[PDB]
């Protein structure tokens, strides 16, 4: 018994979100409701029973199992992955909301090799697969540990590949309104990473204004991140910037200028 069978159930998945007959994937918090779905779907999917026993297990060394397991299969068995995709995505999305540091390293690394072979495919993600998945990967950009925030951007980093980046500057944007300053900040850097990879097409003034919000910020970490950005934003657009970036503090300014240069 294969661990994911390769089979044309996605369709259907599909189909049943767009047609309001499941729950859409999105959610502040997961509850069981989401889980019982997703674990409804990959019954019928034909995923490998024992695999989605661990899959819901509460214990994190199950979840640790389970990847172990997915990552052996994926060089064999690329076309199942990509079959099951979806339903993969979102278990990980549950386990970006667990607590544990092994589960999220192990999990991201797992995700480098999937997204890997999607770019080597020349898979484009469905718009439910990035909708579903890169919101709660973003959660994990401005986690405490550094190996889960490199994780976290490296798999973002390929996810821009085969969905549109525009969407993604969308939900980094979102990162802005986290009560978590390391979240803001390390969203404010993806920002910046993203406008100098993608230039201001990806930019619009509205997005400027916003970032330009946060350099008032109490926190020195998030500041100086929304200052490299506007900076940035400074060397593609001009003295146009200063029309973009709204009306800001008079010391912002001075910040903003003495690191416009220098």
């Amino acid at each position: 018994s294969p661990l994911l069978c390769a089979n044309s159930a996605k369709n259907q998945r599909l189909l049943d979100e767009q047609k309001m007959k499941v729950l859409k994937w999105t959610f502040v918090t997961p509850r069981e409701e989401f889980t019982e779905l997703l674990r409804d779907q990959m019954m019928t999917a034909n995923v490998n029973k024992a695999l989605i026993a661990n899959m819901f297990h509460d214990d994190f060394r199950y979840h640790l199992k389970v990847i172990e397991q997915l990552s052996e299969d994926l060089a064999g068995n690329s076309k199942a992955l990509v079959c099951n995709l979806d339903l993969i995505l979102k278990w990980l999305t549950l386990r970006f909301y667990d607590t544990n540091p092994s589960v999220l390293i192990k999990g991201l690394e797992y995700l480098v090799q999937v997204f890997q072979v999607l770019i080597d495919e020349e898979y484009i993600l469905a718009e439910n697969e990035g909708s579903s998945f890169v919101p709660h990967l973003l959660l994990k950009i401005g986690d405490p540990k550094d190996a889960v925030r490199n994780g976290v951007r490296r798999v973002l980093r390929q996810v821009i590949l085969v969905f549109p980046f525009v969407k993604v500057f969308g939900y980094v944007m979102e990162g802005l309104k986290s009560k978590n300053a390391r979240q803001r900040t390390e969203c404010l850097d993806e920002l910046t990473f993203l406008i100098e990879s993608y230039g201001m097409n990806i930019c619009p003034q509205s997005a400027v204004r916003e970032i330009a919000r946060q350099i008032s910020d109490r926190d020195n970490s998030v500041r100086n991140a929304a200052l490299n950005c506007i900076v940035q934003v400074f060397f593609l657009s001009g003295e146009k910037t200063y029309k973009m970036i709204g009306h800001l503090n008079e010391k912002d300014l001075s910040m903003l200028d003495e690191r416009i240069k220098r």
